[PDB]
């Protein structure tokens, strides 16, 4: 498991949670801007880059 260590995976993981989840919620207790564009954008078909 050198490549794919998990001491590396846990923390990894957490970054992505965190780092995703932190966005996500705040829009929840923290109305923004960003939300109306997140809100077009996820109704879009295929959100991302053309």
């Amino acid at each position: 498991m050198e490549a794919l260590s998990w001491d590396c995976f846990a923390l990894s993981l957490l970054a992505v949670a965190l780092g995703l989840g932190v966005p996500m919620l705040h829009h929840l207790c923290g109305w923004d801007l960003w939300y109306c564009f997140h809100l077009c954008l996820a109704w879009l078909p295929w959100r991302g880059r053309q």
